[PDB]
Parts: C-alpha cells; structure tokens; sequence
C-alpha cells in the first residue's frame, strides 16, 4: 500500500512522500509519459516499471510489512506479491536517498505538457 511506501519515503529522505513526490517531474506520481526530467524523475520511471512486473498485484492497496536492521530496509514474508512489491519500494526509496542532493523544485507540481517522449521500460 501507498502506506508503507511514503512511511519508507520519509524515513528515508524525511520529506513526506504527498507533496514532495507525488508530483514531481514526469513521473513521480502520475506515470504516463515522457522522458524522466531527473535522478529522482528516472527513480520513479524504474519505480513505475517495477510495479508494471507484477501485473496480477495491486501496489496501491496490498500492505506488506518491513523492519530496519540498523538502517537496511527489510522485507517481510508475505505473499509473493507483497515481497515483490516490497522490494520495487526499497528500490524507490534508496534511489531518491541517493539523489536528494539533486532533488529540484523547479519539477514540483510539473506540467504534463513538457512530458513527451518515449520510453520503454
Ligand atoms: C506501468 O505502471 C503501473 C502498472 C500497473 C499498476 C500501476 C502502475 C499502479 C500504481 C499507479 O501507477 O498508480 C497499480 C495499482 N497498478 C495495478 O494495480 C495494475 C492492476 C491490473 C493491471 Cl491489468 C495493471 C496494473
Ligand atoms: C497512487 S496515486 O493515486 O497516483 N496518488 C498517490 C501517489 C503517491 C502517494 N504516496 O504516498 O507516495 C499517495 C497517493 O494517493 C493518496 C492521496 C491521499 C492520501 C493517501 C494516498
């Protein structure tokens, strides 16, 4: 669930995932098209690309369960979709850890115009 995603979010870079990235660049958020504005856009691109893996899962809605040993983000077993889905989060949230010192808000709230371009996962 989005629960857990912006929870590993926050901890993670301490910006709340609503607003910080549920509308940045071309595909924090939203999805759809384009060609990823940045580090933190390209993070949501192979966010939006891990779930689009798991065809037969909901993301948005299933909870899985995770801990932290010392630091590290660890998934719980659960069902196959839920550690699945677990693991394309930990990915999200390390990668935007890794780009926050290249986190811009010129992309907040971005238009969707700007967005065109193809992009195959
Ligand atoms: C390309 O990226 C995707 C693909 C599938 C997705 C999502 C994002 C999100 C999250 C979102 O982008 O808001 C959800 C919840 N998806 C599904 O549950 C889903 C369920 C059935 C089918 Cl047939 C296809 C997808
Ligand atoms: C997945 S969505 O429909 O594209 N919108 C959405 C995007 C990201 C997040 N989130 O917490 O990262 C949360 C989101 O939706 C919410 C809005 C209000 C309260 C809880 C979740």
């Amino acid at each position: 669930s989005l629960l857990e995603f912006g929870k590993m979010i926050l901890e993670e870079t301490g910006k709340l995932a609503i607003p910080s990235y549920s509308s940045y660049g071309c595909y924090c958020g939203w999805g759809g098209k384009g060609t990823p504005k940045d580090a933190t856009d390209r993070c949501c691109f192979v966010h939006d690309c891990c779930y689009g893996n798991l065809p037969d899962c909901n993301p948005k809605s299933d909870r899985y369960k995770y801990k932290r040993v010392n630091g590290a983000i660890v998934c719980e077993k659960g069902t196959s979709c839920e550690n699945r889905i677990c693991e394309c989060d930990k990915a999200a949230a390390i990668c935007f850890r890794q780009n926050l010192n290249t986190y811009s808000k010129k992309y907040m709230l971005y238009p969707d115009f700007l967005c065109k371009g193809e992009l195959k996962c």
